[PDB]
């Protein structure tokens, strides 16, 4: 109600039903008074690509390009492309960042691959030392909200794609928790296109009822336990 | 008769160590005799995005655009871009896919991230039920060459990254045993940017030992248990 939420979405289609859901959250966000900022990144073109062109400066090492060197040296330095800083910006003053989008091999779409890849840089979000607990965008919380093909039975640990929080572990862990946020639960809105229009309308408003009262919840303990069990 | 093999490279910078991963797979494979092709996806300023622009002609239902049902219809009405269709040739006469890459965010860079998401479409690397053990790509093997920052020790069960074969499984088991792959062992390069010159060319070294005799090598049991069981 007094926060600010940054919503990283990546689909192509204004009416899928990731639209959908990505446009209930700009509602009930916006219903409740909070500050929200949509980074639509198929419609930006966001560029995934880590190359040399993210760094505008003099590189530290001309001969030989490391893109993690050259990419900390440039924050520190400010000559990151304009496109990596104006994402920077939004995530520096949000209290939440939710990422919407459809699972694509058990993963990101490459788009959004490409804003962790480039976005996330040392110096800005973790340094070495300062990653996990000590993460520099501690105090921050993040959430996925992830649409699937296969259904709710396929991810668990006898269906045949195993269960579902084996795939968030690279994300959840690996690269939100190492960044110093606090991961909330994610959001699984499960085979939406194999789901009746009701159901369908029942996973939309499912997102919205959650939202209403997403400033109380707590966030998951991020850990392999958690993951993974035993 | 001999054996063909892809490997796709996804490495920024030529004089790296994943170039002279690269390299060497190129120059050993290439000495037994074995028919070579590399996918430099940098170089070849490879597209990431999943977009509209991936089917050419007229879409199936240009109302609303869903990629996957697109691009299933484009594979089989021949009506795919060039970029994809050229990498599919390569995949479809290779008997190994090698995947040399550094690991970025517990998973592959975006543009090999965008490779696996265009490339490896339904009606070509999977269908109904082409999947998992009848994926379509059956027959053909697949390894993953990567090179980390974390040491081997982080990358430990109870490590602060946990055991490797977790980050591995979203690639491993739900992209290329899903599309019938059959996966042999990763080839993982610890920490080479903190190793020692010699460290560093023994790696190098072990890497063009192990290529000696990748083709009498077992496939693993990509499954859950050899991922996070015991
Ligand atoms: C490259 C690629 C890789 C993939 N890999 C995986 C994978 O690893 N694992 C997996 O399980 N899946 C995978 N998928 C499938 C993908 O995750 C699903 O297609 C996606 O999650 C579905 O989301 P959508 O928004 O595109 O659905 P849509 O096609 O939009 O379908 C949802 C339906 O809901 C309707 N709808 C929209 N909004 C509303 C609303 N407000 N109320 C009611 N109905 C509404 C739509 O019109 C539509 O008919 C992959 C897909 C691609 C293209
Ligand atoms: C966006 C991003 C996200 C990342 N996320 C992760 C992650 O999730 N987990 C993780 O563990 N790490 C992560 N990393 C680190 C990354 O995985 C390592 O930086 C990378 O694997 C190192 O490989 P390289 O080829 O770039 O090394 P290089 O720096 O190119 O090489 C290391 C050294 O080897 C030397 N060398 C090259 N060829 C040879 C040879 N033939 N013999 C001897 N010496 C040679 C080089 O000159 C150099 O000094 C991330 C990096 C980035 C940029
Ligand atoms: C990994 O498992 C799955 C499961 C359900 C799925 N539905 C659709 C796709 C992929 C479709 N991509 C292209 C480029 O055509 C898919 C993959
Ligand atoms: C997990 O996320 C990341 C992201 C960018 C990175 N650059 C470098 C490393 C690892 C290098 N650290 C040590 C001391 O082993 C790294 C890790
Ligand atoms: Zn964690
Ligand atoms: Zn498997």
């Amino acid at each position: 109600a007094g926060k600010k939420v940054l919503i990283v979405y990546a689909h192509q289609e204004p009416k899928s039903f990731n639209g959908s859901l990505k446009n209930v959250a700009v509602d009930e966000l916006s219903r409740q008074g909070c500050t929200v900022t949509v980074s639509d990144l198929y419609a930006m073109n966001f560029e995934p690509r880590a190359t040399d062109k993210d760094i505008t400066g003099t590189l530290s090492n001309p001969e030989v390009f490391n893109y993690g060197v050259e990419t900390h040296e440039a924050y520190k330095q400010r000559s990151l492309a304009s496109d990596i800083t104006d994402e920077q910006k939004k995530v520096r003053e949000a209290d939440l960042v939710i990422f919407q989008f459809p699972l694509y091999w058990f993963s990101v779409p490459a788009i959004l691959k490409g804003w962790m890849d480039r976005v996330l840089c040392q110096g800005f979000a973790f340094d070495i030392p300062g990653f996990y607990d000590s993460g520099l965008l501690q105090g921050k919380l993040a959430l996925l909200s992830v649409t699937t093909g296969g259904t709710a039975e396929m991810y668990t640990k006898t269906g045949v794609n195993g269960d579902s929080r084996y795939f968030l572990w690279p994300l959840q862990h690996g690269t939100l928790h190492f960044c110093g946020f606090k991961v909330l639960a994610p959001q699984i809105s499960f085979a939406p296109e194999i789901a009746s229009e009701e159901e369908r309308k029942g996973m939309v408003a499912a997102w919205s009822q959650r939202l209403q009262t997403i400033w109380k919840e707590e966030p998951i303990p991020c850990t392999a336990h958690w993951h993974f069990g035993q």
